[PDB]
């Protein structure tokens, strides 16, 4: 029905959201410190020097480990 | 349809997956530090010593901003 194309939707774009916004390709599994922000799979992650998304420095990248993973 | 209440669990599956472990009522938003393990809510992960997956202690808490976060 058109419900389930609705369903469809919202499964897909939840799932792209969890997707790294530079390559589009792997799961987000980084987080720049202090900052915070959670948005690199960890080779997008590894040579970035300022955070995309605020532009704060990044002291290291931390790696995160969620219950969404697949 | 059936398909439509297979993609309606689905949904839910997800969704809960990205809820608090141990209160269950708020979203994850914080990361067990060094071990990485991000299962809880601030308010959660404040109260614990020790990781709740894994046991290792937990040195500090990282506040994590995901794109996936919602609010009202
Ligand atoms: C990815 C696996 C294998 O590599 C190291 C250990 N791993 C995990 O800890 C995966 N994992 C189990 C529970 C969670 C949770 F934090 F997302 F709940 N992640
Ligand atoms: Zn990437
Ligand atoms: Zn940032
Ligand atoms: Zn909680
Ligand atoms: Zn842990």
């Amino acid at each position: 029905s058109q419900q389930t194309r609705v369903l469809q939707e919202k499964l897909r774009k939840l799932k792209e959201a969890m997707l790294c916004m530079v390559c589009c390709e792997e799961e987000i599994n980084s987080t720049f410190c202090p900052c915070g922000h959670t948005v690199c799979c960890e080779s997008c992650a590894a040579q970035l020097q300022s955070c995309p998304v605020c532009r704060s420095r990044v002291e290291h990248v931390q790696h995160v480990y969620l219950p969404t993973h697949t």
